């Protein structure tokens, strides 16, 4: 049922691991849901391109082969895949200011934390490294050692934020 | 007839009861409407969000199961 | 015979987290290089306390049957055995300041980790800590990646102190 | 010889001293909970045994305290005198 006609999500170098990880995501997943082979999607490709992009796929359009090498290869001219210590750092910089939603907080947190590589910590280090950043608007409540899972942090923060 | 291809109706993650709740009615107004099955509906939900909530899709997806859920 | 007659190390309750931390550590090593017996221990405890615990140990003495369980009660009622999240809260609290000693700086840092529970971290791991808090004196000639080994970080410090 | 030792020095004072002593003393701001109540056990326990029972201690303790504390910990929300210290010890940490 076609190959790559028109879509809304394009994409522009905008330099950054978000936009860049949401394209793949959609474009991966768009690929399996409508079943398009793997011959026929890599000519469709610069049919998504509209910036400074396809000056760069009018370069480097000999060194792709295959579906995957293409994919891998956007990754590694866009995302910069960062070292551990400026990780480690981004995320004992800035605290849970006030009068933020508890949601948000975690969602940027675990975004954050999926950059390191895989296999290196648990969920329990996990969520002990994120435990210790909060605002006392929730840590007067809630203790340690009670919470066990990842999920039981925001199931208790949404009923204290309900009770105010 | 397609299984979720592209439309005009998103979510981002505005935090409110009336913009969730339209995304909501609409999506399984839709879904009713041109016949989709449920096992076939779930693998087409990360075309829809387009904000914060795909970066909340990337770390929540293994616990969902079905349509309901 | 003899068993826990006197010695230098006495305490006193004084509220602070390194004073009980010595004690505890000082008569854990002596139970293990003198040679004294588990079940003979608790008798010859209060020899020890000279001060206003003596005081305290007349009021919950009976919650105590073994060697245990009274070390356990005498570390809980005077410190509050603090957790891993305050601990990683607290690595990254402060950084280092100008005309610092590296060799003090580590360690520092490697005695307030040292605390964590042994098997969750191994080599690779802390560096990267220790790289990100570094004061720009040092980081701007010793990148990541040049060391491996922790010795190294020392061994090629001392060199950019003694440059000046 | 040690009845003769106790008897000369700690001269065991009667009941009157010991409930006036225990109300001449209230909790002054900045104290940890864990002296006052170590302190308030050791003076207590000079009464006649078998004349309190573990109920009416508790009451006494709770009047004793800073308003630091009864804010947060109400009556009859701790039965046993552990449980006390370890509801106290958490809005400790908290502060």
């Amino acid at each position: 049922k076609g190959s790559f006609s028109n879509c809304t999500v394009r994409f522009s170098g905008q330099r950054d691991h978000d936009a860049v990880d949401e394209f793949i995501n959609a474009v991966e997943t768009y690929k399996e849901v409508e079943g398009i082979s793997d011959k026929d999607a890599l000519k469709g490709l610069p049919l998504l391109f509209k910036s400074i992009a396809v000056v760069w796929w009018k370069g480097v359009r000999r060194d792709a082969k295959t579906w995957s090498d293409a994919l891998q290869l956007l990754r590694d001219h866009f995302s910069p895949t960062k070292p551990s210590y400026q990780i480690y750092m981004e995320i004992f910089e800035t605290k849970q200011s006030y009068d933020e939603v508890i949601d948000s907080f975690i969602c940027k947190q675990r975004a954050l934390l999926a950059k390191l590589p895989e296999g290196r910590h648990d969920e329990e280090t996990e969520l002990d490294f994120i435990y210790g950043l909060m605002q006392p608007k929730y840590r007067e409540s809630i203790p340690r050692h009670e919470v066990k899972t990842f999920r039981e942090l925001l199931d208790r923060g949404r009923t204290v934020e309900r009770t105010r």
